[PDB]
């Protein structure tokens, strides 16, 4: 079954029912003010800080699911009804949601008015708008009143659900009916002390009414589908004191047959300069200037169109960079418009809020940010360029680093723990792929402070030293990286034997001493150490690259010496010495991580695909036996069945979920590129289709999620659910997706010097041409490919035949037309 | 006016309709399991601590409020209501709820459909037990199929509610359709790792079907009053996995005309001992032992009915301690039920959980927990000396203190910030108010450790001396303490200057510095410091005693010199030695703590109620004029306006609520006995009725909240909502009114070494007698009260005339006889 369907001219997904399997959200917003927007109007939005300046207020885990959002309430001749459907549920004749970049549309229609609503987070502004289409579709005139409705939230998303005993007494608004361009409210709540900032809620008309207090709007006894104002058909002129700030206006309007009227309400973020917080001496009156300025911007439905057509442009722009034309409609949708987009999405948010993520706990992941760095540099790499310098003055001078910030400071915290020894290496990712992309080795050289100390910076490169440094001197007794808190996986915790129940595995004190070693950080040292070498090289560090090589060497030969099982690499030396994921103990025999790792990092490849003596291959293979299923590949094969007191978080879910059986999807493109990397494509977009949006898109009741993005984690085949996804739109699935099938499925990818050129994809996509502007040059790539296990391109460039696969970069403003035979 | 009515042969309160002003609770159970319980049946229940152990899942601002609890549908031909009226919301020809003394009763009928339910803890029981009486009203028979619900929380409530990235994957259940006794749903979560407890939910019958899976019962975009199975007429039989866990039976029931049928359903808590969790040796399925005896011992009406019987002995044998006879019966129903049963809880809960505290950030106040004291050692005199060791044992080496600790680990923490300056001396007041009861001089030698360590102990005394060290060792340049990061007014942060939005005051960074004194604690000094000495005394330690006498007496002659404004008593001086709470200041120029302790403490007593030369007479005259409402009194008048940087929090609220400007009920009672003290009887006991919950029941409608308990905050006068209160149960209120009322008002109170009988009333209760069994006697005293100010007591006692007011111990089993003319 199906609810909807792309629109790959218009950069939409289609929803045609409100009567999904779970709420499908779209994100606005791309710079510094964000908003959650379901299909049926729900989420919230906040500034930069989803827990520290969360706008409007959103219940989590509410019955139903998701009855909380931007409503308009419909009242005609008595009868009333949301066009978002929920939350009223009144029938409507019809119904639909599209999910653009940046903006949404949501249409009811029910007795002859039809309601259409555009949602969208304007360039450069800290706001929602939302411009509402009113239209008589009957053959008789229409009087309706519309009234909207927003819940604030008091900023503190932590405080706003907890703290009642001091927050229910601090609610403070202020209504201005009769503004320059039409109605507004004002939520002020600790402005009054702290706080140099309010909401704004207003129309661009003067309103007959609003209402501002939670109880008085809805009524006593009363859901939000229920609400008593709406059904009254006149708003109460509620002016809150305390309990729950909301903004309200009505509209009553009059339509003949056919006519239509628009209306357009802002939803605003203001901040006032200390000294210019108040309008008046007696400072108890906001200062209003900067939320007239932003409703005189919207003021008009022609200003709302030139922003949305400025955004339509902004995205043309952001998705001109890289792009492919095939015979695979759904492996294109996914590489021009929906896997670029959700880059940018994850970018932003890192794994903060979500209608999963709470945006309680999760600031901006050290790791995870600098992965999401790997499928964004391409977008806007001054934008990565910043985001480096921001996870770099995070860490600490021994190059260990919090494992995240606070998006609103910056500042790096504990909250979800800390010693998590795989974090540094990430560092080393996320420079590497920065510098192939945009070639700005000045980055290199960028003052960086640690732990954000002013007058402690060093140059960047020199955090990087620190990062590889990190894992020379912290090595276990096979010469194998000592595991820390967990490696990639936060669940893996070896140094933890915790017997104390609803204490964090994350956060929970670790034993000092034993011996646990990761054969993944292992496997991430050598492809990153590499990297690290060949900077220091390019930096004029000549012995210090040679000795980087040396150590790369000693801990890719301790990989082969101690790491490896027999038919797959080993995962780990637990606290005692002895080996995680082996043939020997019945469960977690085989786990994916070090096997899709390794092999990326070249340990183990031998001559070819066919040779089924390198330890690469059989990895590979244990990997399609044992962890293959039709939705993807499971973590590790078979999941725990008992609590396994030395390995931490991991068996503690039940088996097929999450980190105990569940296809992880993130560390599923590690597999994916490591089949490339054999010669195996056909296996690879194999992979690849397994767990993608598009091609998944045909089981919506069984993915149950968003169909248009990747979800964390998809119901393993030990899980009663096999094939449910919880956790979408916030994943490293996104990036690291996109760097396999942008770089190494379609296997086009910038390095220092050069663009490689070399497909391994097989023979299901036997014709395609990309498109590639790398360092100010436009490449056009035409491919076609016979798919036949283990070839590898050649080139032709403008009409010269080239050796090797890899193009030097042309001058900026050239075209380059290269011809590759696969 | 009023929505129920008191019922005091039955120590109940009946409320007579579903549409009171606000939720309305009891709680159930006075030992180690706890139930909040509205007149709607919503609410939750946890074992010991409400934040670690939560069993079912509750929402706070919900829409609408209290949504969620215990319920049971009725299909009736189709038709489905809930007794309790929500959320079902169904005209109920007859609906009501009564909550009693450790249980509660809600009935509702519809169309010749009567269910009662008997909700309630049984002594000695980790478990809530309901039992339902269904009857048919009408003259044919009836047939209807129940379906119980009850929504499990996942046992830390704070991850319930924030980390469903995590436990969406972690809900696990059993369904056990033929047990024992009937049917019963196991709420296993986290017992397959670190948890040795589960829950269960069964009935004493076999089910017709059940529901573990939330979104199976109530169906895709429904609220709870539109749950599709009921509406259905047949339980799914869903076995969650993940997701939201339930508990759920169908019974089918026929009832001839007038008959009616019991069903007995069991909420409980087990654990299993590590080596007996399992009834299977591959360890999937929990030893069901303990849940299958406990429901054993709640198979029949006649078990459920002896158990009330014996819950009913215990409340009788509570309240056996003091009683009151007099001509006011709001007075009567105060003393003899409400204020003694709420202190109960206030023992229990201190401020964790209500229907405002969300039991997630408070645990044990210190503060807090002492002062329950105060109300509660007249009750189980065994139970508060427990208390007593538990929170001194949260105390460090210099005297300081853990301002709260964990419920159930007994361990300080810092969670709502530490070094309040205030916490140590009510560690005397609590230990002085155990002694003068109970007589137990031995609790003194008890060994205590400092912050749980184990071997530095030492005897109690030695904890009390460390407390009355700290204050003399940290007076400032007045000789008046120091107050750290606030006093007993969480609010007054002296230390603090927060410009920073977001960090609360409570656990923002101290400034270190400065000379910021408390004028409130140097009276809290003065009073406690003496109960210390004469502790000293009494151990013969007459050094220390004497020493200790000296320095009381230096702070009492310091609030005199630098403490004393002219009409009242200062508050504070800041950080820089400013004046806090002085008429040259425009607002807050006065506060009421000091006012009420300082007079308590003996400060400025002079030669009777009109002398008014009198410092206390003075100060007390400007409490009345400048703080005085009818809804109790001010904390301070004027409230600040304006944000004040040197003050911290309290400038922070809208004027009129909470600390700044708020009735904050618990400082009331220090008015009231200061009044007392100084011989103004009618005045005392004008401003005890003014907060007491019988004498503003019937203005329920302004209150809003429960009319049988006390809040924490009445809007004060400079409030639009004037006269409505929040946080309302969880009040150190409920101890101080009870304080006041016994001891000072009525005026029976234990000493050292006798019962004082000084009532101090005034003439609105011209006779009354008091029964107060006092270290296993019982006193008769009977009182004959002109009311004339300033008038004190003369005893004659079992037929002779006594000397003063202090009749001495009579030995355990005697009645004395004590007549009073006031
Ligand atoms: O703190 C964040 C982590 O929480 C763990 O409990 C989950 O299993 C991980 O997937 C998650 O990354
Ligand atoms: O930590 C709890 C404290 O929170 C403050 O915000 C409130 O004003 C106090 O009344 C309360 O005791
Ligand atoms: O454990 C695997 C992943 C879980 N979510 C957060 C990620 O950083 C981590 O790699
Ligand atoms: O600030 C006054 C009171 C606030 N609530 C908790 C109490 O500890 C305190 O005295």
């Amino acid at each position: 079954m199906r609810y909807g369907h792309f629109d790959d001219a218009a950069r939409e997904y289609v929803i045609t029912t409100p009567h999904t399997p779970y709420p499908w959200i779209n994100y606005l917003g791309s710079e510094q003010f964000f908003s959650l927007l379901s299909h049926q109007a729900g989420g919230y939005s906040f500034y930069r800080d989803a827990k520290m300046r969360r706008l409007t207020r959103y219940r989590y885990n509410n019955i139903p699911a998701d009855a909380g959002g931007r409503y308009l309430y419909v009242n005609d001749g008595g009868d009333v009804w949301t066009p978002s459907w929920l939350p009223v549920k009144a029938d409507l004749d019809h119904f639909e949601a599209r999910h653009g970049l940046g903006y949404s549309r949501i249409t009811g229609e029910r007795n002859g008015l039809k309601v259409e609503t555009l949602f969208f987070v304007p360039l450069g502004e800290n706001a929602e708008v939302q411009k509402v289409t009113v239209t008589n579709t009957s053959d008789a005139p229409k009087t309706a009143t519309l009234f909207s409705f927003v819940e604030f939230c008091l900023w503190n998303a932590q405080d706003d659900q907890t703290n009642y005993q001091r927050n229910l007494s601090i609610g403070e608004v202020e209504v201005e009916q009769d503004g320059p361009h039409g109605s507004a409210i004002y939520h002020k709540t600790e402005y009054r002390e702290r706080r140099d900032h309010y909401a704004v809620f207003g129309v661009n008309t003067r309103a007959d009414g609003f209402d501002t207090d939670r109880d008085t709007f809805v009524g006593a006894y009363n859901s939000l589908g229920e609400a008593s104002v709406p059904r009254a058909g006149k708003s109460a002129d509620s002016v809150a004191s305390g309990w729950y700030p909301i903004g309200s206006h009505s509209v009553a309007v009059t339509l003949q047959p056919g006519e239509s009227r628009d209306l357009v309400y802002v939803l605003g973020y203001l901040e006032n300069p200390d000294e210019e917080k108040w309008a008046d001496d007696a400072h108890q009156v906001v200062n209003k200037a900067p939320a007239h300025a932003l409703l005189g911007r919207f003021a008009t439905s022609e200003q709302v169109d030139a922003a949305l057509e400025a955004l339509n442009s902004y995205w043309t722009n952001l998705l001109s960079t890289y792009s492919v034309s095939s015979t695979d409609e759904k492996l294109d949708r996914m590489v021009n418009i929906w896997n670029q987009y959700q880059c940018m999405v994850t970018f932003n948010m890192s794994r903060s809020a979500s209608f999963f993520e709470t945006g309680i706990g999760r600031g901006m992941g050290f790791r995870d940010s600098n992965q999401d760095l790997l499928g964004f540099v391409h977008l806007i790499p001054e934008r990565a360029r910043e985001r480096i310098i921001d996870i770099a003055s995070t860490q600490f001078a021994d190059g260990s680093a919090y494992h995240q910030y606070q998006p609103l400071t910056k500042r790096g915290n504990n909250d979800i723990g800390s010693g998590f020894n795989d974090d540094p290496l990430w560092l080393i990712a996320g420079v590497a792929a920065y510098i192939k992309e945009s070639g700005d080795w000045g980055i290199l050289d960028e003052p960086v402070p640690f732990d954000n100390e002013p007058g402690s910076e060093v140059p960047l490169f020199e955090h990087l030293t620190r990062s590889f440094q990190f894992t020379v001197q912290n090595r276990g007794p096979h010469g194998l990286p000592l595991i820390g808190r967990a490696d990639w996986n936060d669940c893996l915790n070896l140094n933890c034997f915790s017997t104390t129940p609803g204490e964090s595995f994350q956060t929970t004190e670790n034993q000092a001493g034993g011996v646990a070693e990761s054969v993944f950080i292992a496997a991430q040292f050598v492809l990153y150490g590499a990297e690290y070498a060949t900077l220091a090289e390019r930096r004029g560090l000549a012995d210090v690259a040679t000795e980087a090589r040396k150590y790369v060497d000693e801990v890719r030969a301790a990989v082969l010496e101690h790491g490896w099982d027999g038919q797959w690499f080993l995962r780990a030396y637990d606290y005692y010495g002895n080996p995680v994921g082996t043939d020997a103990k019945p469960e977690g025999k085989i786990w994916i991580e070090p096997q899709g790792f390794a092999v990326m990092a070249g340990i183990g490849v031998g001559e070819g695909p066919d040779d089924a003596d390198a330890p690469a291959v059989k990895a590979l293979d244990s990997v399609n036996e044992m962890l293959g299923t039709p939705h993807g590949l499971v973590l590790q094969y078979p999941a725990y069945t008992t609590y396994q007191i030395e390995l931490g978080e991991v068996s503690t879910y039940p088996p097929g979920y999450k980190e105990n059986g569940g296809i992880f999807c993130h560390n599923n493109p590690w597999v994916i590129i490591a089949e490339t990397v054999v010669g195996r494509g056909a296996q690879a977009f194999d992979y690849y289709k397994r767990i993608t949006p598009a091609y998944r898109e045909d089981i919506s009741d069984t993915h149950k999620l968003e169909p248009y993005v990747y979800a964390q984690m998809i119901a393993g085949k030990e899980a009663v659910r096999a094939g449910e996804a919880k956790n979408s739109w916030l994943t490293g699935t996104a990036a690291w997706n996109f760097v396999a099938v942008s770089q190494y499925l379609l296997g086009v990818r910038p390095d220092y010097d050069g663009l490689v050129v070399d497909p391994q994809i097989g023979p299901d996509v036997p014709s395609y041409t990309v498109t590639r502007v790398a360092r100010g040059a436009t490449y056009e790539i035409t491919v076609t490919n016979s798919g036949a296990p283990g070839a590898r391109a050649s080139l032709t460039v403008d009409g010269a035949p080239v050796d090797g696969r890899t193009v030097p970069y042309a001058p900026a403003g050239s075209t380059v037309r290269v011809e590759v035979t696969v």
